[PDB]
């Protein structure tokens, strides 16, 4: 009688977040005290940056897609206590100060927990905690065209800096760390959130876990 | 009414082992033949009857049994079309050595779930669009070939020299020219085949709800 | 006989930039312009002529200019195989925007080495055999797209949403279906494009050895 | 005056050794006496490690990955190649035993040196020593068939172990260590020894370096 962990990985702009968000919307799970399906984001677990790390982040020279940018120790400790059925405190990152807010999110033992992140399967110890591993596979240049429109129309970034960072940081980090972990996935979901047959296949299964 | 599921992938990817394990876990080897709710169809059954010009190239060894032309696309369509209507259809039996369909024919009663597996299940738009769920088994090209080699010595009596020369000349190009460009039509992708237990129970549990719905 | 070198690669992979560099390190830009030893023929010059019902599809942005059907294979084959025979040829001149086969032509005197660069330079079997050496520029799919986006915005005054929708709808499928499967036929693959000075000097120096005897 | 270092990498049975073997034969370099060769070939396999007793224990149990970067004397490769650029006569080991070597092989300062190995571009220090880097990119299932034949003919081991070792050790090492180093190549050579257009391209370049520019 433990929480069912489902790990979700894939490249940036592949549709991870929309896939998981569509699942819980489809179940209807959005009371936080009594919710049975919950979503954890790797983005919650960014390390606290030093003043040298803060300063390069302003000049765009920090690599937020590198595994060194994330608190693997915290992620493992948080996800182990979740499989042990405890309540855990999820950090709330303040990107302005590039540190953690003292205030923190409280998540209770849910029957199924979704953990989505680009490097979710990177660490083996974290990787063995997942009962089910899902990989959102969409084409490298399809993902790029999505990320470019997101960063301009939603975040208002400069086009050249977008593409320069993608080639310097995002692309290598995905090819060196993320994509090597595709083989660890039990089930591969192509094309992301538009793939409704795959989403409904996952949706029903979570209810069967919720039903019994 | 019946739920059709298309399974595809290259040879030795494990599609046949996937389906066999799926119906096995559903207890379908205990349900009687006329009462089976889950049935497995193979594209290998629908090989065309080869012409005497086709058989000439086959006996020589210049025929490609992984090419789209070697399969009876129209009969597959008609049969699968008639399956969806709840009609009982009759499945031909193919004699490989004679490249013709035997006078014997197999009966399949309408099951609630139908699994059709084959290297070219998704090649034709018309057959492709009859699958409510399309599964692809995505095993590495060198891993599959390793299984094929061990397979084609226990299954048949042939040289190592024979298997690889045939695979390089016939099986490899037909996979890449025809099978692989159809992976884009897959709804779900099952990496390693019957080895992937998580994926199988997920389809097994999905089929249970369909049966129990 | 003229030494024909066919250069292929996806869009924005750096084919033209490599071809322009090769002749620029050889010394043709500072030379008597008529009858250069080496000449670059771009496949874009040989676009097909039909544009009334196609112009109906083409004008709004509903046309695929990346499809092989849009390229005069027979003219390609005619001009190239005539160039091999040592003849002088006339090359069409085109407006990329207006679908214009201008009345004028560019007269190309026969050269010792001829570079033919195009996305589908290796597509048709007949034109492919005319090439002594076949080069392919293997720039990654997202790297090419980032180069492509920056070029169209700056050099063509075009906006992102149309550029990206044109690339996803048209450029991407045609490359994967037609251009990418012809990497099989390349003799030498050049990884990154026009910065790869080691591969450029290797081929620049090889041509010099053909020019020098 | 400093020797020209050419790095050749690529998977097992990609054709590395043959490409280097063919290129020196076409230059007639094995005709000359050992004391006055102008191009020489160095194999990464000659520089395997003398490994610790803890590493001996994993090796004796049949569970050591000889395709892993740790199994090669990175420091010996780096110093030997560096002393060759210093025009010094050097000494190379003979065959990782079946974890030591006895005699040595004298290698006098050659004008061009070909270093071939699955991980020749892996270490940045040794990778930065090559004035030209070539990658021989043969497909995975194609490279397997070549190797499973090569392993049977030259070694004689039974089939079930050759395939089991490739899937367990060779395949993962290639994709983790060799494959990521392809992006460092200056030129990619598609099929190996049979690619005589590319071979003759490289044979010609070395002939120019050997005399004049
Ligand atoms: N809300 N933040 N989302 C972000 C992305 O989702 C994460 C990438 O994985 O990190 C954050 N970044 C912030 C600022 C920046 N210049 N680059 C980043 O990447």
């Amino acid at each position: 009688g433990e929480p069912f962990l489902i790990g979700v990985s894939g490249g940036t702009a592949s549709g991870k977040s929309s896939v998981c968000a569509k699942i819980v919307q489809l179940l209807g799970q959005n009371d936080y005290r009594q919710k049975q399906v919950v979503i954890l984001s790797q983005d919650s677990f960014y390390r606290v940056l030093t003043s040298e790390q803060k300063a390069k982040a302003l000049k765009g020279q920090f690599n937020f897609d590198h595994p060194d940018a994330f608190d693997n120790e915290l992620i493992l400790k948080t996800l182990k206590e979740i499989t042990e059925g405890k309540t855990v405190q999820i950090p709330v990152y303040d990107f302005v100060s590039h540190s953690r807010k003292e205030e923190t999110v409280t998540v209770y033992p849910a029957d199924v927990v979704l953990f989505e992140g680009i490097l979710a399967f990177y660490s083996q110890e974290v990787r063995d905690l997942f009962q089910m591993k899902l990989f959102v596979d969409t084409d490298a240049d399809t993902r790029l065209s999505r990320r470019v429109l997101r960063d301009i129309s939603e975040r208002g970034r400069d086009l050249e800096q977008i593409l320069s960072q993608y080639i310097t940081f995002v692309k290598p980090a995905f090819e060196e760390f993320c994509l090597p972990t595709k083989k660890y996935a039990d089930v591969i979901i192509p094309r992301g959130a538009d793939n409704l047959v795959a989403i409904n296949l996952i949706v029903q299964h979570i209810q069967d876990i919720l039903n019994g």
